[PDB]
C-alpha cells in the first residue's frame, strides 16, 4: 500500500489553506465592525458572534482535525475533547445563525417596537447564553456518553500506546448514535427546519407588505375614478368614505396625509348636502396631493422594504451554505449508523467531507462582500490603509 504520509500531505495543505482564509477573512469581518459604527448593530452582533466561531476554527479546530488524522496516542478523554470540539463552534453556529434570522423577523413583523424590543445589551447575554450551551452540547461525551469505556486495546498496543492511552480516531471514542440522534436530529437538523420555517415567514410577511401597500395605492386610484362619474348625487359618498379609512390604513403602515385626509373630508362634507358637481370638483384636488406627497410614500416604502428583503435573502445564503458544507459528514455518519452493512465511505470521501465543512469558515466574510454594500466599503478602507 501506498504511503499514508503523501496521501496525508494534500489533506493537511488544504486544510492549513482553509485555516488561513478562515482566519483572514473573519478577522475582517470583526474589524469592519468594530469600525464602521453603522455596522454596530444586533445582527451583526450575531454576525461577529459568527465570525468568531469560524476563526477558533482555524486556530484550534482545523489543528486538531490534523493532529486525529496521524491517529496519535493519547488518553481518552484528551482525546474525546480534540475530536468534539468542533462540534461546540459548529453548534455556536447555529444558535447564531437562528438569532440572525429571528431578528429578521422581529423586524420585519413588528418594525414599530424593534427597537424597544431588540436590545444591544440583551444580544450580548443571549450571545453569551447561547456559547455556553454549545460548550454543553458539543462536549456531551465527556459527560460520559462517549466509548472510552470500552477501548480497543488491540489498536492501541499496535500501535504502542502507553497505559491508559488509546490511539485517537473520531469514530472511536465518539459513539454514533450520539452524531446521528443528539447532534445532528436534534441539535443540527431541528434547528435548521425552525430557520428555514422562520425564513418562510420573512418571505411571506414581506410579499404580504408589498401587496397590502399597493392596495392602498389601487383603492385610492380607482375611487378617485369613481367619484367623477356617480349617478346618485350622493355616489361619491360611498367612493369618500371608503377613501378616508384607505388614507389611515397607509398612514397607519409608516404632513402631507393632514393634507390629504383634509382634502377628503371636504368633499365630504359636500356630500352631505346634495351638492354633487361641486364635490367632484374639490375631489379632484387629491390629484395634485398625491403625486406631490403620497406616491413618494409609496414609493420610499416599497423601498425599504426591498432593502429588508434583500437583507433577509443574504442571511438566508449564509444559513443555506452552513448545510450545504456540513450535511454530507452528518449523511455520511447517518449510513454507517443505519447499515453496519453498508460499504463505509472510502477515507478520500472522508477527508473531502472534513474539508467541506471547513470551507463553511470561508465563504461567511465574502457574502456580507458581496451582498452588503456598507460591509464591502469598510473592507476596502481596511486594506487600503
Ligand atoms: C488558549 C488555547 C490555545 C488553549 C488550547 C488548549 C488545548 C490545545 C489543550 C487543552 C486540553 C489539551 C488536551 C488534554 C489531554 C490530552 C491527553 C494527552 O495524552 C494528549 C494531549 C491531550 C489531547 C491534550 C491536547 C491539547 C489540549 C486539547
Ligand atoms: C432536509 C434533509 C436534508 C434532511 C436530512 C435527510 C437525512 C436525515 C436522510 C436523507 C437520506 C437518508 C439515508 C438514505 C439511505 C440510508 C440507507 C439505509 O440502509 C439506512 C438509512 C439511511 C442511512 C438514510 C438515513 C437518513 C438520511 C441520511
Ligand atoms: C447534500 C448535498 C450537498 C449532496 C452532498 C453529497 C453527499 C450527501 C453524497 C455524495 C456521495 C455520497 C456517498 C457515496 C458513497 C457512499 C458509500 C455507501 O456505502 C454509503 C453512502 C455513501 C457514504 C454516500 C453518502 C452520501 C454522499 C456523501
Ligand atoms: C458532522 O460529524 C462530524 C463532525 C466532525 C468530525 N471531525 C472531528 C474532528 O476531526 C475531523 C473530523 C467528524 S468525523 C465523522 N465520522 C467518522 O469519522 N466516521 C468513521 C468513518 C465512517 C465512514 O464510518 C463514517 C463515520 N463525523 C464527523
Ligand atoms: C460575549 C462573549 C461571551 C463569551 C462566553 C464564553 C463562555 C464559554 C464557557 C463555557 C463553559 C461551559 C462548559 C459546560 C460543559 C463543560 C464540560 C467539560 O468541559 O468537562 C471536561 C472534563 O474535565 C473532562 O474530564
Ligand atoms: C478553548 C477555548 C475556547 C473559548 C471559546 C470562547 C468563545 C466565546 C466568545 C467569543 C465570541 C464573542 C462574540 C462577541 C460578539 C459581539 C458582542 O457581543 O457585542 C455586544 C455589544 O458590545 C453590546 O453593546
Ligand atoms: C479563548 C478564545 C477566546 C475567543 C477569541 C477568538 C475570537 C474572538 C473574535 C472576536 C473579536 C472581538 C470582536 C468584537 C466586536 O467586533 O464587537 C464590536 C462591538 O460590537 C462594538 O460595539
Ligand atoms: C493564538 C494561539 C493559538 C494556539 C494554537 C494551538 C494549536 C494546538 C493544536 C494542536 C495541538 C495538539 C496537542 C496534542 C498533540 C501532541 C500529543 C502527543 O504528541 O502525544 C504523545 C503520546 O502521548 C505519546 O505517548
Ligand atoms: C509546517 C507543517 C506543519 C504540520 C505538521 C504536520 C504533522 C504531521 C506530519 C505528517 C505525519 O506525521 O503523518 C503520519 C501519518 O499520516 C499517520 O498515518
Ligand atoms: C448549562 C449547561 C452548562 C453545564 C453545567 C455544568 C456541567 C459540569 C460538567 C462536568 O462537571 O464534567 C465533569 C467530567 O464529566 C468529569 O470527567
Ligand atoms: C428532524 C427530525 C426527524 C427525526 C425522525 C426520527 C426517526 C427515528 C427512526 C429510528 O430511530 O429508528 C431506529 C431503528 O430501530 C434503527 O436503529
Ligand atoms: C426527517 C428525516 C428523518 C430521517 C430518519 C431516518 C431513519 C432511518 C432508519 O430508521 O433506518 C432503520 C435501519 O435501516 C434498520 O435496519
Ligand atoms: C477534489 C477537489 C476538492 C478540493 C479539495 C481537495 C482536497 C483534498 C484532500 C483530501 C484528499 C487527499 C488525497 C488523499 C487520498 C487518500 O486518503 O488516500
Ligand atoms: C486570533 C484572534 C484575533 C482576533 C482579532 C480581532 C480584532 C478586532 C477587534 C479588536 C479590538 C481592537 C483593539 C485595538 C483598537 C485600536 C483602535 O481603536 O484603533
Ligand atoms: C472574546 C470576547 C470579545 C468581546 C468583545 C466585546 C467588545 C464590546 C465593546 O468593545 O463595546
Ligand atoms: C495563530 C495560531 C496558529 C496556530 C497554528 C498551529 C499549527 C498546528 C499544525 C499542525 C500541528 C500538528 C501536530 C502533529 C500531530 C501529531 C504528530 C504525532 O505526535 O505523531
Ligand atoms: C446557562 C448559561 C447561563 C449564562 C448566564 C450568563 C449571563 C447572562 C445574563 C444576561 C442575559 C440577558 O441579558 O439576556
Ligand atoms: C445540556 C442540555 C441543555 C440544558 C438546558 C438547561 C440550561 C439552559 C436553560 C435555561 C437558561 C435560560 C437563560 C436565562 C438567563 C436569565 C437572564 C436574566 O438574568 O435576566
Ligand atoms: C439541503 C439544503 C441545501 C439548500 C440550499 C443551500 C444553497 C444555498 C442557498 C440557499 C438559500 C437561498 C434562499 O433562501 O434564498
Ligand atoms: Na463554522
Amino acid at each position: 500500500g501506498a504511503p499514508p504520509i503523501m496521501g496525508s500531505s494534500v489533506y493537511i495543505t488544504v486544510e492549513l489553506a482553509i485555516a488561513v482564509l478562515a482566519i483572514l477573512g473573519n478577522v475582517l469581518v470583526c474589524w469592519a465592525v468594530w469600525l464602521n459604527s453603522n455596522l454596530q448593530n444586533v445582527t451583526n452582533y450575531f454576525v461577529v458572534s459568527l465570525a468568531a466561531a469560524d476563526i477558533l476554527v482555524g486556530v484550534l479546530a482545523i489543528p486538531f482535525a490534523i493532529t486525529i488524522s496521524t491517529g496519535f496516542c493519547a488518553a481518552c478523554h484528551g482525546c474525546l475533547f480534540i475530536a468534539c470540539f468542533v462540534l461546540v463552534l459548529a453548534q455556536s453556529s447555529i444558535f447564531s445563525l437562528l438569532a440572525i434570522a429571528i431578528d429578521r423577523y422581529i423586524a420585519i413583523a413588528i418594525p414599530l417596537r424593534y427597537n424597544g424590543l431588540v436590545t444591544g445589551t440583551r444580544a450580548a447575554g443571549i450571545i453569551a447564553i447561547c456559547w455556553v450551551l454549545s460548550f454543553a452540547i458539543g462536549l456531551t461525551p465527556m459527560l460520559g456518553w462517549n466509548n472510552c469505556g470500552q477501548p480497543k486495546e488491540g489498536k492501541a498496543h499496535s500501535q504502542g500506546c502507553g497505559e491508559g492511552q488509546v490511539a485517537c480516531l473520531f469514530e472511536d471514542v465518539v459513539p454514533m448514535n450520539y452524531m446521528v440522534y443528539f447532534n445532528f436530529f436534534a441539535c443540527v437538523l431541528v434547528p435548521l427546519l425552525l430557520m428555514l420555517g422562520v425564513y418562510l415567514r420573512i418571505f411571506a410577511a414581506a410579499r404580504r407588505q408589498l401587496a397590502d401597500l399597493e392596495d392602498n395605492w389601487e383603492t385610492l386610484n380607482d375611487n378617485l375614478k369613481v367619484i367623477e362619474k356617480a349617478d346618485n348625487a350622493a355616489q361619491v359618498k360611498d367612493a369618500l368614505t371608503k377613501m378616508r379609512a384607505a388614507a389611515l390604513d397607509a398612514q397607519k403602515a409608516t404632513h402631507g396625509f393632514d393634507i390629504l385626509v383634509g382634502q377628503i373630508d371636504d368633499a365630504l362634507k359636500l356630500a352631505n348636502e346634495g351638492k354633487v358637481k361641486e364635490a367632484q370638483a374639490a375631489a379632484e384636488q387629491l390629484k395634485t396631493t398625491r403625486n406631490a406627497y403620497i406616491q413618494k410614500y409609496l414609493e420610499r416604502a416599497r423601498s425599504t422594504l426591498q432593502k429588508e428583503v434583500h437583507a433577509a435573502k443574504s442571511a438566508a445564503i449564509i444559513a443555506g451554505l452552513f448545510a450545504l458544507c456540513w450535511l454530507p459528514l452528518h449523511i455520511i455518519n447517518c449510513f454507517t449508523f443505519f447499515c453496519p452493512d453498508c460499504s463505509h465511505a472510502p477515507l478520500w470521501l472522508m477527508y473531502l467531507a472534513i474539508v467541506l465543512a471547513h470551507t463553511n469558515s470561508v465563504v461567511n466574510p465574502f457574502i456580507y462582500a458581496y451582498r452588503i454594500r456598507e460591509f464591502r466599503q469598510t473592507f476596502r478602507k481596511i486594506i487600503r490603509s
